[PDB]
């Protein structure tokens, strides 16, 4: 039972559905476009297809039909530790199936042999000024390893075949996913930990070895495992996942595609929310609460003034999520058990109480509820990841699991180039009756 | 006169129009989306807004409402050369106005002072293996300079505001546009010309200095002014312009945005058609045509043999264009004028006569006509730019002209994060009634 | 056809709206259900949805937003005649758009080629005893023709698709509507006019050909076009429209649905009032007015005798109307023009004046006002349609317009099987506290 073989089977079962949908039901209508939506970032238009994950606006994110709680129970657990192998979650995103112990082990052995970082990636990151933002460094590392692309080599030797193209894409995906934790770790060490490095430990799994290379003791190994599974995918319309998909649709390899994707995740409106919550809180705990865990009342009215004055409670909104986020939920369950007393956690817990009441009552706030990055930071800070800018790197490692899975499938199914049609301000004006 | 102040003026007049389309005419339907389109990468969906350029299927591209012939006619010319200052085209894309001679001079002077490459860019490209692909190097060079982003510093200093965000965007666009030719030339010299560098001549325009730094004599300066102007923009739905737009919509700076864009342009379905066309012609001449420019009738039968056996004619057709590309036309006039007796151009000319009737009869191709990529290669090769992989880097340099103008406007008008909605196969199958 | 794709166009726009209400606001309360209403036939419960027409208690019926005056006014008229093509009304009911002259003409051509009666319908009707009530013959004729159902043929060959199911429903609607007047007219000749049959004239409009085949001269053509439009629909909760809806909600075809429709319309409390009115007027005229148009006074006193004897003035009252029926209004307009001097009409007219005041001030009848069943009879009798039982067949042909339009949408919008919940008397007694 091997991943690539099983993946071939699933691809063989899935192709006729796609073919059918095109041949028999091509012109069936699924949505409309308004002036509002064209000007406003295609907001809400159903115009992309993925099966890796689906984001219900009411129910949370599902990974291959499963729920977060389901995924966390079903995936084989790392022995002597509490969370699943991340490699098992990748097996699941790739195939649709929960892996057995036996199947996880095989992927994890595969990751161990693909995990080493090319020495020239380090050369490049050293030549880039050390004051460069970690996400720029992370994107660069990815880009430089485009030299190693099996998909690019396949294409340039003239081997392109629409049926087999997924095979080198799968190879590139396994290689890149194996290496991202090492690349992130290297960036962490070189910028923030005095440029001393802890070697990869061949016996550890992906998340375990990330914790190791980061230089953080148990239970950070589980913090990482959980964090990456949680950030693994949020369907394909988020900017990072979409950016990867889009670039890849031109048959650019994954190195190009995921580098481009990290350029999107770097954006303040996409990858910064975890840290901005945490800085908001700390500052609140500082100025507005005399350096101390407050009480329910105090917090209740703190919100109201911040609201009344044209300010937003951070990490309590979202463009697609309309209910509470179950990624948020899994973080808590972890916090409640591992750091119940941590001062910062106590404030994110209490915030859970009041702020839904106030936005529900104030009105509007189409999403009057917490998204994941309302929680992620307090866990990181607890364990001594204080370097805020780096948080987005952790996001990038995680999000690759679903995006690279997605890229394999884009190629398996021959999804065509993404090339919408532009219109001018004048054209919109016509269609609106203006003159 | 001054570019920044005129740009301000144009923004302050445009902003109410967008406002109005949103405020009054928001839910006006402009298009619909079918199952075919979700699966077929959004083909045809009118879901993006730009005023920089507009791609008309029949007429091709208009830059700020001007046709290619009237752009080349109206833009101020470099003294002692045939072609316009690329800096003038840039002014036109930013403002909508055709600049006076005085107005281009001050854009040329501004670029002269923003032209120099950060030394660490050269350090970075040297650390990257020398056998790395030139587009990988080009993307990397761009990305490394994200360190200088005024937009990023502005955001990180807490200065973000929807009225002023265009300003540091413009500064970053000006900085980066000024340097892109030097970045490309550095890559050309370091890879292909023995790693000897020709210094910038502070007395040349962008086009002339690019030929200087490449080490190519007149009239390659004109080849470059024309090439870059023709490749400047193809509205915003093309993968590279779209990638930059999408990434910048999360408030990622132009460096992140344009590095991402070049990752998409790297793609064989986006940035390779030039070299692939040229290789095809040269191979065809060698094997099928006994190393000689054929007669009309000999080439008509080679085309049909090729079309009958399951092949395609490279550089013909397009996902949007439905008639002859006016970019192809402008390249032809240059070729006719400058290299009539060139063997490769001859085949290109004859192809232009022979191929459209044959493709039209068969009605396989929806655009049975050439695009620019049918023509660019023979001109490059004629002046001794024989390094096929580098052709795309020339594209990158040109395309930044419209894409960076576009990011400035995106920020001016406050266009929101791009976040369309994904649906699964199961969901398409439900909508199709095959639940 | 231009009709079929105009309709495809409306459906594709209207479906997201329906999904939205389901998907987002599906738990929003719309009304409540009291023991009274459960016992008394769902009286006043807002449990059905339709867009073909809406019945306002006060203003009465609107067809696709439009009132009766407006509909009569806007619909293309027949050359040489007063009234609209009924085809025109069908288009409007289907599409929602008032039709151009060309649009009306395309429906009329479509009906002219769909108009011919299967010979086995005639065989079946001849085998039914000639003394069978015309509504039974009517419902049987419809039912027999479910052999031709395209919608059924499409179900049986595995081709059902929730997106495409409206399309064969539409074909059947067009096939059946095109035939209903011919079926009606065959029943009329075979029973009442010596079993001799005037052929269909393929140059005539639906209503003109009906009168042609019935054997009645102008202006019976206009009587019919008017009659059919006015009876076209009365939203979906009336027993005939509801029966068809209910039956088709189980994905029975329109032949099954409308046959069932006509079984309900057959009922004394739904399709008989027109005739029961006209008889009672005839009686009264003969055995209470010395066979002559009374004075206003003579008749104001007659209404009270009858009432205070525990009798009802038929053709007045309604379970939903609460003011005067605009259907009644329109019939009256026609009468005043064409038959002012008719004795029976003159009593209908007088009645119009004296009955509401009495009924109002008695405070008993919740609709102290006429409905259309108060008027239709005098018109039919005036032109020599004396055969009382057959009136309800006229209603059937009429009411198909709106109901078959409605079934196309039911399938278009994919409405589920109508299946409410039953409760015992005991349970009602428990929710009463006994
Ligand atoms: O609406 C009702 O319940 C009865 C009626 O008047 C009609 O069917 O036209």
């Amino acid at each position: 039972s091997f991943l690539k073989e099983k993946l071939a089977e699933k691809i063989a079962q899935h192709r006729p559905r796609t073919t059918r949908l095109l041949s028999e039901f091509g012109n069936v209508k699924i949505d409309e476009v308004t002036i509002s939506q064209a000007i406003g970032g295609m907001r809400g238009i159903k115009s992309l297809v993925t099966d890796i994950s689906y984001l219900d606006p009411e129910e949370g994110i599902r990974f291959r039909g499963y729920t977060i709680p389901e995924v966390l129970e079903k995936l084989p657990k790392v022995p002597g530790a509490e969370m699943p192998y991340v490699e098992g979650h990748f097996y699941l995103l790739l195939t649709g199936d929960v892996p057995t112990e036996k199947e996880v082990k095989e992927v994890a052995e595969e990751f161990k042999k693909r995990r080493a970082l090319p020495e020239y990636v380090k050369d490049t990151l050293k030549a880039m000024p050390r004051d460069t933002h970690p996400m720029t460094m992370f994107a660069a590392g990815i880009l430089a390893m485009q030299r190693e692309s099996k998909f690019a080599a396949y294409y340039n030797a003239g081997k392109f075949n629409k049926n087999t193209a997924w095979e080198p894409m799968f190879e590139d995906a396994m290689d890149l996913m194996a290496r991202l934790p090492s690349l992130g770790a290297y960036i962490y060490r070189m910028k923030y930990k005095s440029d001393t490095h802890i070697p990869s430990n061949p016996d550890l799994d992906l998340g375990g070895d990330f914790a190791n290379m980061m230089g953080i003791d148990k239970p950070y190994d589980d913090v990482a495992r959980l964090y990456f599974i949680l950030h693994s995918d949020h369907e394909s319309g988020n900017v990072s996942a979409h950016t990867a998909h889009l670039v890849a649709s031109a048959l650019s390899d994954a190195y190009y595609a995921y580098s481009a994707a990290m350029c999107g995740l770097a954006g303040p409106l996409h990858g910064l929310a975890n840290q901005e919550v945490l800085k908001w809180i700390q500052e609140t705990i500082d100025k507005k609460l005399g350096g101390k865990v407050p009480t329910k009342e105090e917090l209740k009215k703190f919100v109201e003034e911040t609201l009344s004055s044209g300010q937003v409670i951070p990490g309590y909104g979202h463009a697609v999520l309309r209910k509470t986020d179950p990624r948020y939920v899994a973080q808590r369950e972890f916090a409640l058990k591992h750091m119940p007393d941590d001062p910062i956690f106590q404030v994110v817990s209490m915030l859970y109480e009041v702020v839904p009441p106030i936005l529900s009552s104030l009105g509007k706030v189409k999403d009057p509820w917490p998204n994941v990055d309302a929680h992620s930071g307090c866990i990181q800070w607890h364990y001594g990841v204080v370097e805020y800018d780096f948080y987005t790197v952790l996001f990038g490692i995680g999000r690759a699991l679903g995006v690279l899975a997605n890229l394999v499938w884009d190629r398996a199914l021959g999804y065509a180039i993404e090339r919408p049609k532009s219109v001018t301000t004048d054209m919109l004006e016509k269609w609106a009756g203006i003159k």
